[PDB]
């Protein structure tokens, strides 16, 4: 199959694709596929491990094999046998010059950068630069995911966002102040009927208009935002004090990581957007808001080694308080990168099956699941299980 | 309805007695009892929210009020005034001498003792008393919970264990040394065609012969081992793992706590059968073995606030190793009391709704599980669930 | 002696009053007390355990007694038992309406309050009613203590706190903007001969213009900001890592507690002086700066129960990077209240032993220590010692 | 300077030897170097940075390079090219045949071994061996310094443990009963008049014996056991609760780790050594005794990436309990491999001076310092300036 990244040199990026060619030349596991869990037999006949990339970007290296080397020098997360093995056929991936239309002012931290609306460009024409580059790479096996930076909450509209007239109206108008990059990227996958997932909390494809889009044009599409670690946790853990009767009376959950996703995510604006999504998964599980606390700072040293403490204040039996600490150490891009690549396989599987509209099922992947209040990571498992063995 | 209570002056005893009647008087909250979830609307038609209690005591204080005062004062895990309003009701508890027939070393740091078995009792003799305390309280609506010390893993026997027949000819013999205090409470309860459980990892009903027993006579019964801390969370966490398609390599679990508890678990012997119920857990969620170490010491300071840390080291994508902790900060009795409640309300609910034998669809109480190898907690929860609804 | 307490109603104030009471009654111990110390033997000729109270207030309960049940009554931080037994003498204790001028945003959490300058009072005015409530109470053996909110940083003026001569100046044309209430209590307590502490990080006595004042009037004074619980930790654990020639390249400090002082401090501009305070004595102990990060965080349900969260990024032989973490748990009121007592004992000491001016070498009290550049916990408890031996 | 190390072959002492080249090519920074620390300016005059090694095993490899290799693809602790970097000259470092008596049941665990004993020599035939190595390779600048498996408890006597005489009587009688390995390289160091240093909680020279021989041959010796990690945030933080008049009432301290040294230190016998050296420093430190549990537990997958869950609970004003945790996550070979290099040139430094017997002023090095009850990391980190400063 083939991947179209929006954010393709950045590091979840960079070691999916890493990853994929480790494992197709049979230098490393499997380890970390949800798409190979034993449930999934027979994925391969729809979808088998087989991946060629391109994608969009702003930062523009030569090749994905230098930004891959890039993201490895300060992380590690890989041997330097896999970054050598794997060199070929990265330096054959080059990104194309995408858009970073109100994507905050954290796209500042990224460095030199190169953009369409920089060109002077309009909305129809980069919609159109857009729309060219996927479709001279995308084939009947495509999908295109969005793993760019995460942008602010954006200046929402009835019209330009609640409808398809209202949104295609926007594009005709050059109406820029309500379009962000990642909604022009969803908006040009769909109209070329490339099944699409979003692995940020960006807007993407979850307004009104693009989810009309998908449904007309018949397109499954996913998202939002990538379920990797605390919040995981979070969505599997908080479960287990509603099936005891317990309250929640407080969970604190605080972040620090460096790289490119902690410097963007250093400015309040592009930050907001991700501390919702995390914040907001209690309510949806338990009925009643704990009083809640979710931050992310940046702490360069840590790099992309992005480091959880959370903290949880629970009433049992008669009143009495009780107290829950958790430390999630962890690589982002290494539990980010399998998810890429499992979203992949299982819209290209969806495509096949004629499923369309938001795959509410793939849940289980992200922290704002589209369409569904099931939020509880077991449920979301034994919902994306039953949803595979129905369409199989 | 009614509950004997074998280790009647215990810490989860005591507190289960005062909870169940500050919750009547209508000064505490029903947070904490699972069979006080919405889900269970309509237990109280056969269980109501109604307890009068009895029980089994080796060591002889003169009631269940100044038991309970004893580890209040100590621990202070409920308002002085919670226990000023349920005195009358506690001193009208009395226990009965029971016995503490190969009970371990740890026997020992619970001070000063009485057993049956002291006063020259063969097996037939004690089991009499034994039968004559319970049947002298039970009625129609009686239920017997085990919530004594912690006792060693028995002297097993074929001959002894492995049939009811067997099991009465160990009686009729005198053959003291296949028998263990839980075993002769459990066959006296179900003798007498009583609802048993066993909150701790003691064998209690659960040898072939007692679940023979249970069968014949048409009585429900469940167990073994409250989960209620550590061993809760890992059994809600560790399958995030599984549903991620990562390695667990390493799982630490180590626990530190005083009180009566703690002091009879600083014997080696005692300790190993709470230990090997806490580690096995992992093997039946993963399919595999992660190499795993729990422990519990003794840690007097914290008495009755049982502490635990854990630690999990674990492999994701391209083999890249990760790390998660976390530590439980909680008061024992105030996790297990409510779910003494629970077991009784749902043995009650099974024993009217004609359920027999091991009530395996219980196993969301216990570590053990009786004739399962469901110990996912969320599995166990819609076990639980669906159980009873196909009932009610 | 006496003590005068601005903020009498406070939490840390209303322990100490509990406290020094309970062991003058013999009914506590003498655990936290640093003057109690077997190195500070002989105190006791200059500054007895004995103690008479009073103070100024904004918040206006009707004694310090049903300020201190306030207090109890949300965290239970003592005995019923203390509390009953010292009521009599707390029940004596009335606080005077005080100043909040320029005290910042936060001064709003603490609901119902009454001032001096809202009763329409000038600069002038304000110091004199202060005065007039202090000398009324002071003798020979009486000292001012600062435990009042948590200002913001103060409008800096050169002209008006720079010099004495500028500071009256500033009062005699009721120059507002640059007179904080911090400020004007230290003002009247060093122009009454009265020595003072300033256990918070507002600006009290730390200007020029006061330090000033003090020398001329030969008045000890000591400050600022307490250093009790995480900051402790901190400044006795970063020298390890100097000791052992290895670089901190990051140091995370999360904070967070409810109660009256974490209401106060959610607000933005009474915060910033809190986090410098917390934060700057990294660089101080270790000759540059790592990546701080320090934060305090609003978290009800922990009232008084400051829990703090540290994360400690370190390199050693060869560049290897490492990891340290840390969480303290503990009542805020606890660590402090004594500390109250000692700084009063040794003020006290300080006086009657001719000593004038900042009194450098009581640090060891101190997260922002005026006139000192000893940080490091060890070296700060050595001059205490030093500094006592030398006066004794 | 040349430096003997006995256990040559393992992860702290190929670590060292790493580093020493890696510095002295000019490739890795000084960060870890106690000596050099500004302090020690002027100890290069004494000891500069220039060491050759050589050494004793039991583990026979055939060098140093295949050793530090071995270390190096389980631990990836420093960089490939730092290994590269140094190979030549790691090779050509080869260690001779050692002793292993009364070494424990956990050299069981090192895998393939081969010791003087087990060629059928007896004691003096063994030192003589081993005497034969020493100055086979020492000249004036050459110390020995033990960094070998840790031993059990030796079987202690009077007579032969007591005095020199005694000792070498033991050699004459072939009484290997009453020897331990470590005894023995630390005898044939001293009777060279070579300076002795052990990094191990093993008798070494710290029996009266061997402090005899050293007085009377005029060497300077240090030690017992490096104070790396766990047991150095023991010593820096326990006397702030001191310094703060707080009374500790418990300390856990639980270590998990793999390598070789937590497979050694998995049998019981060995344990007890490394367990009593890192428990007893809080007594000497407090002057009484809180309840404290040390453990160390073997957990494969760490490999040498120790890490400690660490857990103090206090009591402060008024009674009231408290907690504070704490984890350390960190390599030990990085943390124990620069205190080798500083422990050589500081012996080298104090035999220039004269300095004859136990060095008691390096106690800062040491978990089990001889000949002093200085503990405090702050104290023994004064001693060791004051020390170097006094003979410079
Ligand atoms: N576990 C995880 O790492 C995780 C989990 C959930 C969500 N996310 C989100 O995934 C995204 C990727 O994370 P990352 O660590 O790879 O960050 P990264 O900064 O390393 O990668 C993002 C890349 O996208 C590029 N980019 C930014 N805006 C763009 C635009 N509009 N068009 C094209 N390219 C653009 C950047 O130059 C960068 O190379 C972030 O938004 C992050 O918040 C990550
Ligand atoms: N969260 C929890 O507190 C928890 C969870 C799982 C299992 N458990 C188990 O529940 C049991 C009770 O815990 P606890 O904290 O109340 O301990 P406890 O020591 O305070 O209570 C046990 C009581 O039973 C008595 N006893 C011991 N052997 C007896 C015998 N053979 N016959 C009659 N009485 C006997 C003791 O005297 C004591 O009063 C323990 O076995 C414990 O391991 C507790
Ligand atoms: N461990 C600690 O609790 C600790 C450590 C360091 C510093 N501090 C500082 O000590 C102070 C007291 O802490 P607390 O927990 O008692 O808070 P608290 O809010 O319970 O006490 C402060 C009291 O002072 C009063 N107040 C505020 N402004 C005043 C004014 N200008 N004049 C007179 N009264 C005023 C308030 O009404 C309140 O009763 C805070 O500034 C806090 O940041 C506390
Ligand atoms: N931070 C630390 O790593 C630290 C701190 C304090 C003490 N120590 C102690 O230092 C020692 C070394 O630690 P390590 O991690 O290098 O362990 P290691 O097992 O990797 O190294 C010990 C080496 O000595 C060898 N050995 C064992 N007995 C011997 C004998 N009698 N004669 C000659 N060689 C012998 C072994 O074969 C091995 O190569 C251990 O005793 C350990 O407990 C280490
Ligand atoms: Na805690
Ligand atoms: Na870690």
């Amino acid at each position: 199959m083939k991947v179209w990244l929006v954010g393709a040199y950045g590091i979840v990026s960079t070691t999916a694709m890493v990853g994929a060619r480790a494992i197709e030349r049979g230098i490393a596991p499997k380890i970390g596929l949800v798409s190979e869990l034993p449930h999934f037999e027979g994925i391969e006949k729809y979808a088998p491990f087989s991946f060629e990339f391109g994608g969009h970007e702003i930062r523009l290296l030569s090749n994905a094999y230098e930004a891959a080397k890039e993201h490895w020098e300060l992380n590690r997360h890989f041997d330097r046998e896999i970054l050598e093995a794997v060199k070929s056929d990265l330096e054959g991936i080059v990104a194309r010059k995408g858009t970073a239309l109100n994507c905050g002012s954290g796209i500042k931290e990224l460095g030199d950068i190169k953009t369409l609306e920089g060109e002077g460009l309009s909305l129809a024409e980069m919609v159109s630069r857009i729309e060219e580059d996927i479709k001279s790479f995308a084939d009947d096996e495509t999908v295109v995911i969005n793993v760019a930076s995460t942008e602010p909450l954006p200046n929402y509209s009835e019209e330009y966002h609640g409808s398809l007239e209202g949104f295609e109206r926007m594009i005709d108008e050059d109406r820029k102040e309500y379009a962000s990059a990642s909604m022009l990227y969803a908006y040009a996958a769909l109209k070329l009927g490339l099944p699409y997932a979003n692995f940020t909390p960006s807007p993407g494809s979850a307004i009104p208009a693009l989810k009309e889009l998908a449904e007309k044009k018949g397109v499954p599409h996913a998202g939002n935002d990538g379920k990797t670690g605390e919040t995981l946790v979070k969505t599997t853990l908080a479960p287990m004090f509603a099936y005891r009767n317990m309250e929640v009376v407080g969970w604190m959950s605080y972040n620090i990581l460096g790289d490119y996703d902690g410097k963007v995510l250093s400015a309040r604006d592009n930050k907001e957007s991700k501390v919702l999504s995390k914040d907001k998964v209690l309510e949806k599980m338990l009925g009643y808001s704990p009083y809640s606390i979710t931050e992310i700072q940046y702490f360069p040293s840590l790099v992309d080694n992005k480091t959880a403490f959370d903290f949880v204040h629970f009433k049992g039996f008669l009143g009495k308080l009780m107290k829950f600490y958790f430390i999630w150490d962890a690589i982002d891009a290494i539990v980010a990168a399998p998810l890429i690549l499992d979203i992949a396989r299982f819209l290209l599987f969806a495509k096949k099956k004629g499923v369309k509209g938001v795959v509410k099922e793939m849940a289980f992947f992200f922290k704002s699941p589209m369409d569904t209040n099931v939020i509880n990571t077991h449920e979301q498992f034994v919902v994306l299980k039953e949803w595979y063995s129905n369409l199989k």
